[PDB]
């Protein structure tokens, strides 16, 4: 079979999900099989390596978000305390963790890196009252959302920059800095950690969370010629997981403070709940997508996307109980 | 069997080699349990607590030492390339080693830290004539050692500091600074890297090789009631094994450049050479070291005491084919 075969049937709804599962499940197992060396001594030569090399180097509309996603279309891993949590309780606990890690406290400025639909601004700006809460995000949509939803909850103290972040600049320094879930999209990492910490004080604190392996880092592309899956999710090499400690080697012009990781079983549940929300809202959904995208074709496609990229998630988070991929957090410093 | 008893036996000769391995061998296993954690999520905790805890913290004659260590008395973990390597051969095998990982060159000042009997300070003197070479030790007799050799190698680039490390002050630096196996016995950590940093210009680089576990750090005392051995051994609480990550969240002052790791046969390889070498020498060596002793019975428990922790080390660094307790390396520079 070639990749066309299995992307035919893909698209046309002929892969059933035990299948479908099944097929991701044995492309993330090769990854493992590529990851992992046999002593300490290679793994560390393997890891430094990736380290090395790093030093080197359409919107879909708020209604569908709103349709797959929880309530405050949060697109990150949230964190499940129970079997029977749901995805809006999941987003809370999640966004509470951070609050708690990161050692938030009423009065401080607050940069939100990435801030995706503003879950975390707005949850911070209704908490503390006192914060000022800044999202940055490269998405004109996104900004757009935030702001309403601020009006809407009747908050004062949010604001939005409209940026890449690679390419901002300001003179502006924050009390706390969060980066949830966008450093695997950073093209350059070293650049990125220094960039932040001249937006620091000595009296700030940097957190970031990140979707990571426990052992070793990799670009998220395809394994072999039989990887159909990695390209279709990412058309674009542009998506690297980092181990659970690559970021200790970043530490030019921050200091790590605390280090921690999130087993991936809470990820695994959040694209199920995804997964499952889409699916029961598959009917609401295709409506939603059908006018900005032209044909029920174009609109199967992008809903086959989004799907299937819950299917693969549910299978690499919850590999081997959540113990291969999962989510690292660590908090720093500035020099 | 008590403490008491087996320590009886042991004195007396009275324990086989295969049952002294095989009790040290059970002890390091018990370890092994207490430091691996089900889950990476637990595993950084028990790893992180261990990292923020240690943030709040007569001699032998040289005849004797020659009869038990190799050409050079290095009292740190050699390198063996084959089944055939002799510890002379190993002990510059190591030498050269760090030479590289250090990136020695002709002409830089070389500082190195805990210098033992000096065989790395007059290796670098030798091989690189414009270096200038000094070694740090807290031993009159270990000076007195190295300047000897340096004088009989007509070597004229060589000096010794005699100092505690951590008492000593002064506003000299070096393009190059060298800890090997000397951490273990570092009580302050944090302000010991500081130190070394304030010693170090933009220019220099700092090489660091210590014993660790590839997982989790402890300290070198009993796991337990059973555990004769580590405080046989080591009768202070005076020394903690790192684990081969544990300096990455030691980065206040310097930052990482590299980082390897060494399995552990090599160090299993050097203890059971000094074991052999001892044993060979067995006769000679009672005969040095009655003089500064006294009495038959305190060469007996001098000797008993080397040979254990030769015997014991063995069973450490060889377990699971050198993939527990290892050797970690790191280079950095300041920040
Ligand atoms: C996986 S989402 C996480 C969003 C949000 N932090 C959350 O937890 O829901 C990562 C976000 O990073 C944003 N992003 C990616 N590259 C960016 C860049 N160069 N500048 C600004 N934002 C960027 C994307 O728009 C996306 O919303
Ligand atoms: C395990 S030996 C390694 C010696 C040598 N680097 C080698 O590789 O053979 C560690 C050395 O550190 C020295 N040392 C321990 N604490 C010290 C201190 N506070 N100041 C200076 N030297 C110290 C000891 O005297 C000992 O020689
Ligand atoms: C459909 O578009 C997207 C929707 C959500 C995301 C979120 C992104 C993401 C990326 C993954 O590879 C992943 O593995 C399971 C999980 C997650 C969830 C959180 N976050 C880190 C990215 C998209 O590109
Ligand atoms: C007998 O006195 C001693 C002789 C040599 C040492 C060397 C010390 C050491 C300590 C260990 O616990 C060990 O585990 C196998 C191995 C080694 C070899 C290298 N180095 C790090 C310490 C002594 O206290
Ligand atoms: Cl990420
Ligand atoms: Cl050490």
């Amino acid at each position: 079979e070639s990749i066309g075969e299995i992307m035919g049937k893909l698209m046309q709804g002929e892969i059933g999900d035990e299948e479908l599962s099944k097929r991701i499940k044995e492309i993330f197992g090769k990854r493992l099989q590529w990851g992992y060396k046999p002593t300490h001594q290679q793994q560390l030569a393997f890891n430094l390596d990736f380290i090395k090399s790093l030093k080197e180097m359409y919107e879909l509309p708020s209604a569908f978000l709103e349709a797959a996603f929880g309530k405050t279309i949060k697109q990150s891993g949230c964190y499940f305390k129970d079997e029977t949590t749901t995805i809006d309780e999941a987003e809370e606990a999640s966004h509470e963790l951070y609050c708690e890690r990161a050692q938030i406290k009423d009065g401080q400025t607050v940069l939100d890196i990435g801030c995706g639909q503003g879950g975390l601004v707005l949850h911070i700006a209704q908490k503390y009252k006192n914060c000022h809460v800044t999202g940055l995000t490269n998405s004109k949509a996104q900004k757009n959302y935030i702001l309403m939803q601020a009006e809407k909850l009747q908050l004062s103290n949010v604001d939005v920059i409209l940026a890449d972040v690679t390419k901002h600049e300001s003179d502006k320094t924050y009390d706390r800095i969060l980066v949830i879930e966008t450093i695997a999209h950073m093209k350059n990492i070293q650049l990125f950690m220094k960039k932040l910490s001249t937006w620091m004080t000595e009296d700030s604190l940097l957190f970031v969370d990140h979707i990571c392996h426990k052992t070793f880092s990799h670009h998220f592309e395809a394994i072999d010629e039989d990887d159909w899956y990695s390209g279709f999710i990412f058309p674009k090499g542009c998506v690297t997981i980092l181990s659970a400690s690559a970021l200790l080697y970043f530490q030019d012009d921050v200091t790590i403070l605390d280090h921690w990781v999130v087993n991936g079983m809470h990820m695994a549940r959040s694209v199920d709940a995804w997964r499952k929300k889409l699916d029961k809202n598959m009917e609401l959904a295709r409506e939603i997508l059908l006018p900005g995208l032209g044909s029920k074709e174009a609109v199967n496609g992008v809903i086959t996307h989004i799907r299937t990229f819950c299917m693969g998630g549910y299978e690499q988070f919850s590999y081997n109980n959540g113990e291969e991929w999962m989510v690292a957090q660590m908090l720093f410093k500035k020099k």
